């Protein structure tokens, strides 16, 4: 059974902005997803201080960066808190604790999607590097759900069976076609090693088979 959503008016403003702007500084994407990463792992491991129970679902706190050049996806994937089936919705189909109208404000007055995580809207840079998003989550409290958008308004939320996640979210990038330099290795190294040096948590590349 899968739910269709409206994005609230802002969110959908905000992701047309990310789409349609000429701004080559595409890079800026696999900062900002893998900062998202290390927030839901900061919120895991201090829960998890009052409450050992809440590593049951897995103790190791990391990220992985998945490339397939066969299905053309780039997977973002942390053990960090996870998020319920109403997180899912909110943070992702609504401006809630965002700075969505100072950062649309803030462009208009000389600010560059570089800025993006200054506004706690940093996912929405995924639009600048895929054509489809889909995101992958359990949190301790609820049951997995596959959120997907292609943007044009709307997103998709279901239940996600089969391939179970102990706890965490997996952001995944069906890429433009003309932006699989994202699945290089040697790409991928450098923009991690440029944005991400300070992670907290460990940072593993994936190899294709
Ligand atoms: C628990 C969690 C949440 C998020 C996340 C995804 C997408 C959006 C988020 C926002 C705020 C906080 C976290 C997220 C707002 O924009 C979308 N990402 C990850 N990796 N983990």
């Amino acid at each position: 059974e899968v739910e269709t959503f409206a994005f609230q008016a802002e969110i959908a403003q905000l992701m047309s902005l990310i789409i349609n702007t000429f701004y080559s500084n595409k890079e800026i994407f696999l900062r900002e997803l893998i900062s998202n990463s290390s927030d839901a792992l900061d919120k895991i491991r201090y829960e998890s201080l009052t409450d050992p129970s809440k590593l049951d679902s897995g103790k190791e706190l990391h990220i992985n960066l998945i490339p397939n050049k066969q299905d053309r996806t780039l997977t973002i994937v942390d053990t960090g808190i996870g998020m319920t089936k109403a997180d899912l919705i909110n943070n992702l189909g609504t401006i809630a604790k965002s700075g969505t109208k100072a950062f649309m404000e803030a462009l208009q007055a000389g600010a560059d999607i570089s800025m993006i995580g200054q506004f706690g809207v940093g996912f929405y840079s995924a639009y600048l590097v895929a054509e489809k998003v889909t995101v992958i989550t359990k949190h301790n409290d609820d049951e997995q759900y596959a959120w997907e958008s292609s943007a044009g308004g709307s997103f998709t939320v279901r239940t996600d069976t089969g391939e179970p996640m102990g706890r965490g979210t997996k952001v995944i990038l069906h890429l433009k076609e003309d932006q699989t330099e994202y699945l290089e290795e040697r790409r991928i190294k450098e923009i991690v090693k440029k944005h991400s040096q300070f992670i907290g948590y460990p940072i593993t590349l994936f190899v294709e088979k």
